[PDB]
């Protein structure tokens, strides 16, 4: 199965932790990384003061159940997620969404896919049509008609 994954990390030097993610994505147990979007700088959503995300998406073959891989990217998200502030441990700065897995429509407590709000977010779709431009969505929307659609800004790399 072909899941795909949004990265997102809010660190002012987030290059560092968003590397470490990646590697801990390859080391899930009967998974692999098949591509890695580029790396995207976009502008926080709502306040402005805060610092810019670095967005990618990638695609990872994986034989998992999806709440397994779920499992595993939440403790991703517990080990690599907190950078050394010093003198004590910062805030959480990195996010690992699941967008789609295969062409399965998920909808528990835990898990819904495809991702809940991917459809308004540039950051998700444009490094997610840098991979897979062809993408069909399970209810049959295609990746490029949404971004055709909605006309999202192209995005910076970071
Ligand atoms: N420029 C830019 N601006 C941004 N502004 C805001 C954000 C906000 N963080 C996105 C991640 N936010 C918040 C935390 C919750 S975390 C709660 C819960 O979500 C549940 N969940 C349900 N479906 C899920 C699924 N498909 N993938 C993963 N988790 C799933 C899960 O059980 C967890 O307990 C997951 C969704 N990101 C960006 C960004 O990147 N870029």
């Amino acid at each position: 199965t072909v899941a795909y994954i949004a990265i997102g990390s809010n660190l002012a030097s987030p290059l560092e932790q968003v590397n470490a993610a990646l590697k801990a994505l390859g080391d899930i147990p009967e998974s692999h990384i098949l591509t890695v979007s580029s790396f995207y700088r976009t502008p926080p959503l709502g306040p402005q003061d805060q610092p810019d995300y670095l967005n990618a998406a990638v695609a990872l073959e994986t034989s998992l159940a999806p709440e397994e891989l779920l499992n595993h990217t939440q403790r991703i998200e517990l080990q690599q997620g907190r950078v050394r502030k010093a003198e004590r441990w910062g805030p959480r700065t990195l996010d690992l969404d699941i967008m789609l897995f295969g062409n399965e429509v998920i909808n528990t407590e835990r898990l819904t896919v495809p991702h809940y709000d991917m459809k308004n977010r540039g950051f998700m779709l444009w490094p997610l049509f840098e991979i897979a431009p062809e993408l069909v969505f399970p209810d049959g929307e295609m990746l490029r008609q949404i971004l055709h659609t909605r006309a999202f800004d192209k995005l910076n790399k970071w």
